[PDB]
Order: structure tokens, then C-alpha cells, then sequence
């Protein structure tokens, strides 16, 4: 079947509740009294204009079989997040969002499959809602690529990833929270540079650092987007790896090697991207995600493998297969 | 015949010359008595230890030697930029170091040739800054992207490529200058993340604003380091273009369809992602440009090139002929 993971959800959830977490920062869901558009809040504020697919699960079924994917697996919006909260208000966010995530799915458990946010902030409370959401339902968790000036080296982010690994816990890393701050306002440039670089600086802050080492090989790790511009800028990084000290300093093997180590998913809405990145990661490593339903996630879920010259079982791996043992959907 | 197009060179120059400038800012060039070491200054204290090559044209002419390479364009280290300085003392910096980079170029105008730095702070002293020195022998003008501290380019910076394309002087964008604030604090990651980044914003910055159209196409402007990023995301870019209108707003065709109106040196380090580069940009718009002298300089110069599964007729553009048309070398 088609296994598309990488989508969004949105729950039900209205500006006084979200009041009673954080009058001012904590987003909650305006829907239209037809109940077909809406706005995503965030106090008082305008923060993006959404669809019915975003939090309907029966609608999200119609488009589901439209573009023919089978199975779903979806997650958090990032704006969900809350890294920035005090901690127990974050986490007791978290465990109301993953909460609204089961009942989501639960609509039809069988194609809608869901991960679970964490209290980042918060190592203890992190990997509490990590498992507890896991056994109660979630197939793993999806977390920011970053908190504050913390990248993925940050020993309270590689803990957390050491104790997914532990419970056998797959992640889904997204980039947020862009980098570039007050240059790259118009024309969405946030989406078209700061969050490729965002993933590729994820990426490299664990490989740099070393931190692969220390993690258990057993740990399932994918990047959003592609990985970024990672693929493509590898060549760069194993250069400055061979020619320079303070880049080699932690990191005992050529940067190249570790793409064993994670996956990538597939959408970086170019022919010979996608083969340059297959190239890099080989087929075992890609998988499909569309980045649904918003605006510029790939239109034709899937589209752009099929089309692609790729060998028939290179195209059924990263449809299916690849995201069958990621996240143990059978 | 073999042309590097990308190097630099920094002046020879004293603490008590630059004093005349600035105590503090205004840079410096120490060598020891065994006259191979060398390092530049800024205060009292070390900026950066140097290479003999990158002063000393003696010394350069040899390795260009023992590499294939017959003529260098070379320019100013960003560090001798001064884009934040006042833009009159940076008006008067500026025109010494392209009179410091034409006795430089005097020792071999067959094989060293220069590219001029500008005040760019101040529109007109800038313009006037070029002018006067492309007529002293300068084949163009290096820019960063920025101005010490700044916000990208607005229309000030349009009408500067405008001075330069009908005056029929060309450009090297060189990335400069962070990106990523009190991240990406090791393992050289400003340069491996940050630097291709702010090159492939410069580049989309042009495309997406519309500027493009307000340039003459008589404009001759390459980008630094293969244009970053930017090819492997232009997909990305393209399927943002034709969902979301405010990506649409000021760009009248596809960005992609742009890929004529600029040139990428060729330093990605890398068959594959040369070859990606080379099919988007076309092999009449990538030039050789190795980097020289610095650590992270391709070391063979022209080997990643000559290596490829390209084609000869290829290779020959990029090796030589591009960058014979472009600074208008015979
Ligand atoms: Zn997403
Ligand atoms: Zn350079």
C-alpha cells in the first residue's frame, strides 16, 4: 500500500481552554460555522489559515482515498510545541494534545496512524510522555530540530534520543523555529532556506559531535524535508572533516558514513533530488512523506517517486516498505 | 587552458600602515623572519594564521605551477571587507587595497588577475569606488552579501548591480558573515550550514524580489561556492511559487526559469552534486573556482571537474571558457 508519513493534524481545541494553559502563546483552533475553513490562533492573534483536513478525521479519509494513500501517519503541527513554556504546563499540554491525537486516530485506528509531542524542555518530563503516550497508542514521537540555542549535541537532546533508542521509540525529527531572524520575511523564504538549513545543521550536529557513537544503533531517526540540503552539501562536509582539526576533534569516522545511522523522507519536489538524495541515503533510507494538507506539501501524494526512474523495488520500499519497519505498521 | 576563478590574496601591509586606519579594526599582515609562516592581525592579537601563499605573488606562481592552473583571479579575504566601517574611511581603505591588489596582480598580469572591493555601505562612493578601478586593470568587483551587520539587499543594492551591469562590470557574490547567532559554535558548522545558506538567500533573494527584471540581462554576476544550496532546493522553491501567491507576488515566471541570469563557480566537492549543479545551472554557467589558498581550497584545483562523468565539451566550458567570456580573458 501507500504509506504516507509525514502529515499534520490540528485538534479541537478553543480559545479559553487554550486561555487556561496560556492566554497569549498557547494556539487553538477558530473554525468557520460551516465548519469547512479555519484559523489556527495564538492568543487573540491570526497565525495561519487551515482547512477541514487538519483536524476532521472522516474528511481526512476522503482525500485519503483521492490521492490513494493507505495509511497515514500523522503528528503534531509545530506551532503545538510549547518548548519555550514553563515545564509542567508544557508537559500537561503535551499529554492533552496526545490525548486529542489517539481520539483522532481512534475514528479509524487502521489507516490513521499518530506521534506524540514531548516536553523537550524538560529531559524527565520527556521521556515520561515519550512512554506513556507509546504504550497507549502513539508509534513514536515527533520532536523540533532545535530548542532555543540548543542543536541536537546538546546532551539533554542526545539523552532523550538514547532513551527512545533504549524503548525502541522511533523519531521524527522537524525543523522549527527558524534560524535567520529578522532577514528573511518575504516571499516565505523561512520555508526555503532557514528550514533546509535548520534539518541540515540537525543532521550535522549529531554526526559532528559524535553523538552517533554514544547512541544505540538500534535507534529509528528520520529528518523531515529531505534532510534538508544535507545530501547535497555532504561533499563539503567530508572536505572540511579531511582537512581540518576542529572538525574532525569528535567526530572518529568521514561525516559520510553515518547516513546508516537515519532516514530521510522523500519530499524535496525535484526528479534529480530525489536521486541525489536515494544516491546518498540508498533506498532503504527514503520515505514517503508529503507534508499534508498544507499549501506546499506535494500535491499528488507520492507523485513524484512513481514518476521517477527509479527501480520497481526502490519505488515500493519508500512507499511502503521502509515505513513498515520504521514504525512497525504491519 | 586552465582558469581558477575564485581565490584570495591579503596585502602587505603593517600595524602602524593600517594603525593610520583604525587600532582595533582595520587589519594587518605579521610574518616571521623565516619568512613561509605569517598571520593576520587585527589589534595586538591574532585574527587568523596565513599561509604564504595567500601574500607573496612569488611564491603563488610557483603552485600554480605544480597545479593545472595558468591564470588565478583572486580578491579581497571578506575580512578586509569593512562593510560596517564609516563610508568614507571605507572609501579611502577600499581604494588601497585595489591599488595593495594591483601591484599584487603586477608581478604577472598574464596569470594573476583582480577583482576589486567596494565600500558598500554608501551607494555612490561604492559605484565610484568601481568604476575607478576596473579603468586600473581590476577584471571586477567581489561584494559580500551584507554590510558589516545588515539585512540582505533592497533597492540600493539593485541599483548597484544596475551601476555595474551597464558599466559592464562583473561581480563575485562572496558569502559572508554568520547567520546562526550563538548557535553553530563548532566544528566549522558557519561554514559547512550558515555560508551556503546566506548564498543561496542571496541568490533567491534576486530571483524572488522581481529584481531580475529590473537588471539588464547585460548584468555579469557569479556566486560564490556553487551557489550554496541552491540548486538542490530549487525544487522546493518552484512548488512554493505555484501554491502560495505571495511567493508568485513579484516574481512573474517560475524561479527556476532564472537560471540564465546568473553563474556558480563550481567548488561543491562532490561528482554527484557537480553533476545535479551542472544540469540546472547548464555547463555554460559554471565556472572552476577552487578557493585558494585557504584549508578548505578543493587541493587538487580542477580535479572534481576533470574526474566527471561529464561530458569533454563540458569540461572544457567550465575549466576555460566561461570564466574567459565572463572576466573577458583571452
Ligand atoms: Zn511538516
Ligand atoms: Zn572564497
Amino acid at each position: 500500500p501507500r504509506i504516507d508519513m509525514h502529515s499534520h493534524f490540528f485538534p479541537r481545541i478553543s480559545e479559553q481552554e487554550a486561555a487556561k494553559f496560556d492566554a497569549n502563546h498557547a494556539p487553538w483552533l477558530q473554525v468557520s460555522a460551516k465548519g469547512d475553513t479555519g484559523s489556527i490562533m495564538m492568543g487573540k492573534n491570526n497565525f495561519r489559515p487551515v482547512y477541514q483536513a487538519l483536524w476532521d478525521p472522516a474528511f481526512r479519509i476522503e482525500e485519503m482515498d483521492a490521492q490513494g494513500v493507505d495509511v497515514q501517519v500523522t503528528c503534531a503541527t509545530p506551532v503545538m510545541f510549547g518548548y519555550t513554556w514553563e515545564a509542567n504546563k508544557a508537559a500537561q499540554w503535551a499529554e492533552r494534545m496526545n490525548d486529542f491525537a489517539l481520539e483522532f486516530a481512534a475514528h479509524n485506528p487502521q489507516r490513521i496512524k499518530v506521534l506524540a509531542q514531548v516536553p523537550l524542555q524538560d529531559l524527565d518530563l520527556a521521556c515520561k510522555e515519550a512512554s506513556r503516550a507509546v504504550a497507549a497508542g502513539h508509534l513514536g514521537i515527533q520532536i523540533g530540530n532545535h530548542l532555543g540555542d540548543k542543536d541536537l549535541d546538546d546532551a539533554t537532546l542526545e539523552a532523550f534520543l538514547t532513551h527512545c533508542a533504549n524503548e525502541d521509540i522511533p523519531i521524527l525529527v522537524h525543523p522549527w523555529d527558524m534560524m535567520g531572524g529578522q532577514r528573511m520575511k518575504k516571499w516565505m523564504l523561512p520555508w526555503l532556506v532557514a528550514m533546509p538549513a535548520e534539518t541540515q545543521l540537525a543532521i550535522l550536529s549529531l554526526i559532528l559531535s559524535g553523538a552517533f557513537e554514544r547512541i544505540p544503533k538500534s535507534l529509528k531517526i528520520c529528518f523531515g524535508h529531505g534532510g534538508g540540503s544535507f545530501a547535497f552539501l555532504l561533499g563539503a562536509v567530508d572536505n572540511a572533516w579531511r582537512h581540518r582539526d576542529i572538525v574532525r576533534e569528535d567526530c572518529p569516522r568521514p561525516p559520510s558514513e553515518y547516513v546508516d545511522r537515519f532516514f530521510v523522507d522523500s519530499a524535496v519536489f525535484n526528479p534529480g533530488a530525489l536521486e541525489l538524495l536515494v544516491s546518498v541515503m540508498g533506498e532503504d533510507r527514503v520515505m514517503l512523506g508529503s507534508d499534508y494538507p498544507f499549501p506546499l506539501g506535494e500535491q499528488k501524494i507520492g507523485g513524484l517517486v512513481l514518476s521517477s526512474n527509479l527501480g520497481e523495488s526502490a519505488k515500493d520500499k519508500i512507499i511502503s516498505g521502509n515505513a513498515s519497519k520504521f514504525f512497525n505498521i504491519n
